[PDB]
């Protein structure tokens, strides 16, 4: 039993638009912040790589559907490129080519018995909106609403699973370094908090929009996908446990407390620590933006499910480190990795499968067991089809998730592996491979070929169980 998927549980795979599509300026698509980063700042990216072509999924979407069908995916999570649909960011111009492209993909998926799950925003903000300041500028909440309306109107008759945002904890970091994630702005501890604030507002507007303009007719569900690492106390002390709770509240709670709790608002520890630190460093005003009571009420409850992106764990101990100002410094935890944990091709990603079960339990307890869809989980290497490390990563993480479900009563409802194919891994370019299908980036045809992990995941999807040879 502990090795069998619940009957209704949905299994599939995931991608993101900039990471796979290419066709960056084709047929009316406008520029986004990743076009800008990779074109203007190739020194920020391994190999000076760009997403200009990537997997060429703009042209090759039927091949993506073919491999999804071979895999036996029940669900395909993909994102929509804002600037492909609204080239100017604002809703004055709708690019019919972008409408047609996503309709073609959606229709191809449905004709092959695969359910679309659509992420509205996976990091590719139109440059015209970044030029207003991007996420730190609250005007983007209304712009996000208007973008979502175009998506619901055009696609919501066929798409019944939506995520507003993906991994805002990561993309807010684009406002915390001059050389980092797009738009590569150096406002740590100030502009990243403003970005989060706008994102939360935007998410809430999009959810209310669905309720007001679309839900009765379309009958779908709207969530948000939050990334979070498990943080294991470095020792059993109460103080180290306190530091790990700080980590959860500063990383997951920042987004989830306003939306998923009865109280709403930011976590108290976030408000209090940033207030104190801001005062101590001479600011008149806290660096943390505030919600009014009316805003707290508007934002809380804006969810039909919680998306989780889970990859790894850290060790946390009591203390403070990091630059002043920064969110890491504000969080009051000293973070490390255990040298004993298996490594990947990504410096930040160690293999700690039991951390997944711990995280799922933390979420269950903090948020009253919301329905949780694992929207990303996966592993990097540098290449190879005999990807034993990735196979082990998946089988162990899925075992841990199944224990969370069956032993711990966590309401996990679906899982999409990150990623369907090797793709453009942001600042790492094509150097880090997260796919279950390999892609030859030197071959203009970008053929997709299955790795061992794709074969094992197909076996899991077909049998609906962890195969005996992978059991403890
Ligand atoms: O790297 C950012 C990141 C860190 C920890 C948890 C989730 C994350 O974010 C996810 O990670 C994937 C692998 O890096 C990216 O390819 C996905 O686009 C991103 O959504
Ligand atoms: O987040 C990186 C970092 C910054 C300053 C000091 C120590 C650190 O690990
Ligand atoms: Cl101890
Ligand atoms: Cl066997
Ligand atoms: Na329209």
């Amino acid at each position: 039993t502990v090795y069998t998927f619940p009957d209704e549980f949905k299994l599939g795979a995931a991608t993101a638009s900039y990471q796979i599509e290419g066709a960056w300026d084709e047929n009316g698509k406008g520029p986004n912040i990743w076009d800008t980063l990779t074109h203007e700042h190739p020194d920020y990216v391994v190999d000076g790589a760009t997403g200009d072509i990537a997997d060429d999924s703009y042209h090759l979407y039927k091949e993506d559907v073919k491999i999804l069908k071979e895999l036996g995916a029940q669900v395909y999570r993909f994102s929509i490129s804002w600037a492909r649909v609204l080239p100017e960011g604002h809703d004055n111009i709708v690019n019919q080519d972008g409408i047609d492209y996503y309709n073609n993909l959606i229709n191809e998926l449905l004709a092959n018995g695969i359910e679309p799950m659509v992420t509205m925003y996976h990091w590719d903000l139109p440059q015209a909106l970044q030029d207003l300041g991007g996420w730190p500028n609250l005007v983007l909440a209304k712009y996000s609403e208007n973008y979502a309306r175009v998506l619901f109107k055009n696609f919501g008759d066929r798409v019944k699973l939506w995520l507003t945002f993906n991994s805002p904890l990561t993309f807010m970091d684009g406002y915390a370094s001059e050389i980092g994630m797009a738009p590569s702005i150096n406002t740590p501890g100030i502009g990243d908090y403003l970005a989060a604030h706008t994102v939360i507002h935007a998410h809430a507007r999009i959810y209310h929009l669905y309720d007001q303009e679309f839900r009765a007719e379309q009958g779908g569900k709207v969530g948000i996908s939050l990334n979070i690492n498990w943080c294991e106390p470095a020792t059993n002390s109460a103080e180290d446990r306190a530091s790990c709770e700080n980590y959860q509240q500063f990383n997951l709670g920042l987004y989830a407390h306003p939306i998923f709790t009865e109280e709403g608002d930011y976590p108290a520890v976030l408000k209090d620590r940033v207030s104190r630190n801001s005062a101590d460093e001479g600011y008149t005003d806290s660096r943390l933006p505030q919600f009014t009571a009316e805003e707290v009420e508007y934002i809380r409850g804006t969810h039909d499910f919680l998306g989780i992106n889970f990859y790894t764990a850290l060790l946390g101990k009591s203390g403070v480190e990091g630059y002043e100002p920064s969110r890491y410094r504000d969080s009051g935890v000293i973070l490390t990795q255990d040298a004993a944990w298996p490594i990947s091709a990504s410096s930040w990603l160690k293999v700690v499968p039991w951390g997944f079960r711990k995280e799922l339990n933390w979420i269950k307890n903090e948020y009253n067991n919301p329905p949780v869809f694992i929207t990303e989980n996966g592993f990097s290497d540098y290449g190879g089809l005999n990807d034993t490390g990735r196979v082990h990563y998946y089988t162990e993480h899925l075992k841990e998730m199944l224990k969370a479900i069956h032993e711990d009563g966590v309401n996990v409802i679906g899982y999409t592996a990150w990623s369907l194919m090797d793709n453009f891994e942001w600042l790492r370019g094509y150097s880090e491979k997260f796919g279950i299908y390999a892609v030859d980036f030197e071959d203009p045809a970008r053929p997709r070929i299955p790795k061992e992990s794709a074969k094992v995941l197909a076996e899991i999807m077909n049998t609906r169980k962890i195969p005996e040879r992978f059991r403890d």
